[PDB]
């Protein structure tokens, strides 16, 4: 089953201006993302003290990042707290709209795009490198469900039947802009992850596929 | 465990030597591992060569290591010509016995345990490192299996429905004696590959998963 819902107007209004906007300095969508995922673990991590069994689904915190160059994507998961079909659409199609009303009111008044997320939405600045995005999600309280936008004023959420099932947690599969193929290698992937995340608490692990070279 | 054989009594005689033998070089493994994906990879492409179809469940003709360090497992796997469920069966628990046989005679005159690929055994070397082992296989003309052992007198043949399916070839998955957890690290896996498969023709991928260090640790 699949459904589509429109965003609240001054997120479709956020969308736009990110995804053609020309900062310079990209490489900040994934502070952003590596932020909002160790908050889905601490959001579990808290709920489980009382309720450890709630970790049985997925016992290990963390957050991975799985570069995917035959396909131009690249994957940020945590094994969070996820999100159930009910959140996925509230969260990241409905909810953020203040917040993305008082961005854009900000970025016109000449706030640089790194403040996003100050305005706690910085889950758009995905579209600073990705025209597309697919977030696999799975909660204790549902099914996996994939919730999908390439910021078209809608998006669609469908129950999940063709990715990998995940215990708990959420994954982030941004489709890469053609000319941002930069994030998919482990070098620069690298040198951005340590630029930022000192403070995280949780492993943040790199998934490289190389084929063995030589001296 | 759908339908469990038993192996001919001269390979279980091999496995139980190899997975207690104190032998030190026991990196051999490896080579003897890759040697065998190298084999099945040359089969596919030779049957390609007339009937180029044959490649379309799985293009890429390949060999991939992934450690995967919380299981303690070391999988190698390939895109050769892979093994239906009766070849599974005739190729690891019977046709072996041959081999088998010679090579522990070889062994009691002198012969080192590096030598088993002369015999055509080296697959059982993986003993060396691993207390057991699951051969998931997928060939064009059957169905996925799997095949287990623990080096004793019996293995299982299982209609496999826990794996992620593969398009085409074998996946030796490999779970590491507890004193041989260093092949599951990057630079070691590396260090063995350049010190004897450094000149396989096939590409050999390695999938890695490396936990980014802090700027400065704390």
């Amino acid at each position: 089953a699949s459904e589509t819902f429109e965003f609240q107007a001054e997120i479709t209004q956020l969308m736009s201006l990110i995804i053609n906007t020309v900062y310079s300095n990209k490489e900040i969508f994934l502070r952003e993302l590596i932020s909002n995922a160790s908050d889905a673990l601490d959001k579990i991590r808290y709920k489980s003290l009382s309720d450890p069994k709630q970790l049985e689904t997925e016992p290990d915190l963390f957050i991975r990042i799985t570069p995917k160059p035959e396909q131009k994507v690249l994957e940020i998961r945590d094994s969070g707290i996820g999100m159930t079909k009910a959140e996925l659409i509230n969260n990241l199609g409905t909810i953020a709209k203040s917040g993305t009303k008082a961005f854009m009111e900000a970025l016109s008044a000449g706030a640089d795009v790194s403040m996003i997320g100050q305005f706690g939405v910085g889950f758009y600045s995905l579209f600073l490198v990705a025209d597309r995005v697919q977030v696999i999600s799975k909660s204790n309280d549902d099914e996996q469900y994939i919730w999908e936008s390439n910021a078209g004023g809608s998006f669609t959420v469908t129950l999940d039947e063709v990715n990998e099932r995940i215990g708990r947690g959420t994954i982030l599969r941004l489709f890469l802009k053609d000319d941002q193929l930069e994030y998919l290698e482990e070098k620069r992937i690298k040198e951005v992850i340590k630029r930022h995340s000192e403070f995280v608490a949780y492993p943040i692990q790199l998934v490289v596929t190389k084929e063995v070279e030589k001296e």
